[PDB]
């Protein structure tokens, strides 16, 4: 009925406005949501004419598309030009073209990233694997353990009716994670290999306890939780740890160029086993360029590593007492840390001779006590980032407004890179951060929360802080 029928409806152009160029579906505004609607399977490009990389690729869209057509499957292709349809491609966060996003069962809220190849070829075989069967059928024992045997994760749902309740949530959680391989099995032979007592679940894994079994309700959610949780090893080498549910961080600087990487890697995993869901476990390559900003961002260089730093997230930083790395010793680190007998570390780049020239002073770690907390002084200080994009849109206004004051009895307009220092009294997680330490009050701090422009700096100022954010 509507699930498949259009009933009488004109919602937006007659003709010639075209409907199909090559196979491929035109899409606008006007007809997005109708075509999620009718099609399971729809990918689609958002292009701009004068893009190159478009103009290139359109032939082979065209082409996998007319494969597609000539095989007769339910796939099919669009396209949305974002030059005319700005809003639209806006609403996914379109932000250069192409832009490929594949839409199952039109669910606006879940739509994958196309970054595979640029072959008509590779187009139709990307969508063949991501459509059909969420769960690969095994067969016997041999098929499971060839499936295991292929990944360093796999996963696979045991269930006697394969079309019933619980199958079909798992065959569910199957669709929404690519980067495990899922089996399926009805084979009373398959369940035995692997102990179960009834329909269930296990994740296989080349580290560690090797193996992990679902307990509980099956459904989605539930395991999707289980997965994202057991998936990851005891030490990890991005976007996974973030999504943890653990707040607190050890990081082991590791060069690849060290002397006995892997035993020195070993100690560091035995310290590991005594907090599980308790600290994360982290090491990473501190040669790789890739990571010369977390490395600054803890105030360490090159040759200072191999080191282990702890960090909260909601936020201070901290190191351990001794220099030595034993099992012992970092075990020992954490303990000592869980019991809030390990005091923050802190840091901060040379006092600059020139910092106070300008009329925006320059603060580090060292002179921040001496200068934001004076008793006499008004001051407003900005902490950012240097790579930051929303530090660099603020730096014209936040000169301006040291420039309007520069001759004032008792007001101070000042700044301090967040990255490289740390001090006591403030603890900076997002860039820019501004704060203001009012005279003859104190150490109280004010946090100024609105607009950024010289005109609500003023009025706050002009205020002592009391009126504003």
């Amino acid at each position: 009925h509507h699930s498949s029928g259009l009933e009488v409806l004109f919602q937006g152009p007659g003709s010639d406005a075209p409907e199909e160029e090559d196979h491929v579906l035109v899409l606008r505004k006007s007809n997005f949501a109708e075509a999620l609607a009718a099609h399971k399977y729809l990918l689609v490009e958002f292009y701009a004419p004068w893009c190159g990389h478009c103009k290139a690729l359109a032939p082979e869209y065209a082409k996998a598309a007319g494969k597609l057509k000539a095989e007769g499957s339910e796939i099919r292709l669009a396209k949305v030009d974002a030059t005319e349809e700005s809003d639209l491609a806006q609403q996914y966060g379109v932000r250069g073209y192409p832009t490929i996003k594949f839409f199952r069962n039109g669910d606006t809220a879940s739509p994958k990233e196309y970054t595979a190849g640029r072959e008509a070829d590779d187009i139709v075989n990307w969508l063949k694997k991501r459509t059909g069967p969420a769960a690969t059928t095994l067969p016997d024992g041999a098929a499971a353990e060839s499936l295991v045997e292929s990944s360093e994760v796999a996963v696979i749902g045991f269930f006697k009716d394969v079309e019933s309740d619980s199958a079909k949530q798992f065959l569910q959680a199957a669709e929404a994670i690519d980067d495990i391989p899922f089996g399926i099995t009805s084979n009373s032979d398959v369940f035995s290999k692997y102990q179960l007592d009834k329909d269930g679940v296990v994740l296989f894994k080349k580290f560690d306890e090797g193996r992990n079994n679902f307990e509980g309700e099956v459904t989605k959610e539930n395991l999707l939780d289980f997965i994202k949780h057991n998936q990851l090893p005891l030490v990890i080498e991005a976007p996974k740890i973030f999504g943890g549910e653990i707040k607190t961080h050890i990081l082991l600087f590791l060069p690849k160029s060290v002397s006995d990487y892997d035993g020195k890697l070993s100690n560091f995993k035995t310290a590991a086993e005594s907090f599980k869901g308790k600290i994360l476990f982290i090491f990473i390559d501190s040669d790789h360029t890739d990571n010369q900003r977390i490395l600054e961002f803890f105030g360490l260089k090159k040759e200072e590593c191999p080191a282990v730093r702890l960090i909260t997230l909601e936020m201070t930083k901290y190191k351990p007492e001794s220099e030595e790395l034993t099992a012992e010793r970092i075990t020992e680190f954490c303990h000592r840390f869980l019991e809030g007998k390990i005091k923050p570390h802190l840091m901060s780049q040379e006092l600059p001779e020139d910092w106070d020239k300008q009329p925006v002073k320059v603060l580090v770690g060292k002179n921040f006590e001496d200068v934001a907390f004076d008793e006499k002084k008004n001051v407003f200080v900005e902490f950012y980032a240097p790579w930051c994009g929303h530090c660099k849109q603020l730096a014209p206004i936040w000169d301006k407004l040291g420039e309007t004051y520069k001759d004032h009895e008792n007001i101070v307009i000042a700044k301090m890179d967040s990255t490289a220092n740390e001090v006591e009294a403030v603890k900076v997680h997002s860039f820019p951060t501004l704060k203001f330490f009012p005279a003859s009050a104190d150490r109280t701090v004010i946090d100024y929360n609105g607009e950024r422009t010289l005109d609500g700096f003023k009025k706050f100022l002009e205020s002592g802080g009391q009126d504003g954010a």
